[PDB]
């Protein structure tokens, strides 16, 4: 049964042999090396006295997954004053008032908080509603907008499913079959944004008028992964239809930087609503993909598993989320093995650190037992 019924995480880390002691440091460590004052590895960077950002190294932008990110983060760390500076700078920057995305956040801005766009990433947008809930549910609402979280997060899960309905706007959501969208105005999905462990959570505190939707939600996407995933590599593709197979129109029908987070979403689910057989023998397939590949040699794969000659852009990011899968798989026969590669795998340097290190704090926080559920 998972930690949302039985309260206790699952320190995988402790479990496979590594001290109490280190386990503390080294997730320490690895915040401050984001966090902190480490020019070769932060990604977070502070603005006055109220505002800031994590940064995409590599794209010079602000991209609401990154601060839907570090928010998820902070409230983990119980860290309220990073939080606020985060939310507070995507509010004034990324929330739009204006056009056909009004309610939704610019998925990518400048440092000087200019939008590059008005298309919002829906999966930003579901990160930033259950960390703002689990910000009302640790440090409460606070009493002036927009730090009013639970209010917040309600209201934006409400535009995310009824958007299109009083005006030309565009749901997150497909209301029929009940699958997350790669953006408001397509009708194809991204693998990666499949969270059902976080529509669970949504099913119990979003609108009650949208409750029983939610937890319609959390069962479709847990569907959905077992026909997105190649079924002998449990590779999945970046973009796919609704029916399961790869969208390669632009070439995100492979495996490559978005997959990553399928094996780590899959991990998560398992720690906090239960295990199942499908999810460790997909985590099974993935890490017996990799048990012969190097690293330094991880590729572009297609999702049967031909190589493509280009290396991996994030093969930190890969090696966190292969790990954090772990979790959905903890006997399964590489489980130790991944683990093992994460842990002794340094916080990435350089102007494409970002992705990696973000899944990597991640992985950090869920193989140690601290990225739990905050209830009210
Ligand atoms: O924004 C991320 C980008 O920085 C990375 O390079 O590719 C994956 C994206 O999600
Ligand atoms: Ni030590």
């Amino acid at each position: 049964e998972g930690a949302f019924y039985t309260r206790e995480y699952r320190n995988l880390f402790k479990e496979f042999g590594y001290s109490e002691a280190e386990i503390q440091e080294r997730v320490k460590d690895t915040w401050e090396q984001l966090f902190g004052d480490n020019p070769e590895t932060k990604i977070y960077y502070e603005v006055g006295d109220d505002l800031g950002y994590l940064l995409d190294t590599g794209n010079l932008d602000v991209r609401t997954e990154g601060m839907s990110y570090g928010m998820m983060m902070a409230v983990q760390m119980d860290r309220k004053d990073i939080f606020d500076r985060i939310w507070n700078w995507t509010m004034k920057n990324m929330y739009m008032t204006e056009g056909v995305h009004a309610g939704y956040f610019a998925w990518s801005c400048q440092p000087d908080g200019t939008k590059n766009s008005w298309g919002p990433a829906p999966d930003g947008e579901e990160y930033f509603a259950l960390a703002l809930f689990f910000a009302s549910h640790r440090w409460g609402d606070g009493d002036e907008q927009p730090f009013n979280y639970s209010e917040q997060a309600r209201k934006l899960l409400h535009t995310c499913v009824h958007n299109g309905e009083g005006g030309p706007g565009h749901p997150m959501w497909n209301r029929d079959n009940k699958l997350i969208k790669f953006i408001p105005e397509v009708e194809f999905s991204d693998p990666s944004y499949h969270l059902p462990h976080f529509y669970e959570l949504f099913s119990l505190w979003a609108n009650e008028e949208d409750r029983v939707f939610w937890k319609e939600a959390a069962e479709a996407s847990r569907e959905y992964l077992k026909i997105a995933c190649h079924p002998e590599t449990g590779l999945a593709p970046e973009y796919a239809y609704y029916d399961g197979t790869p969208n390669d129109e632009k070439g995100y029908g492979h495996f490559f930087s978005d997959s990553y987070r399928v094996a780590a979403n899959i991990g998560l689910d398992a720690e906090w609503f239960g295990g199942s057989e499908w999810s460790a023998e997909e985590i099974n397939k993935i890490q017996a993909f990799f048990a012969d590949k190097e690293p330094e040699d991880y590729r572009r794969y297609k999702i049967d598993g031909e190589p493509f000659e280009e290396k991996s852009l994030h093969p930190v990011g890969l090696i966190a989320t292969n790990a954090m899968g772990s979790l959905a798989s903890v006997d399964g026969p590489y489980a130790k093995a991944n683990v093992d590669l994460f842990w002794n795998t340094p916080v990435r340097t350089g102007n494409r650190r970002y992705y990696d290190n973000c899944l990597y704090l991640f992985a950090m926080l869920a193989l140690s037992g601290n990225f739990k559920i905050w209830f009210p």
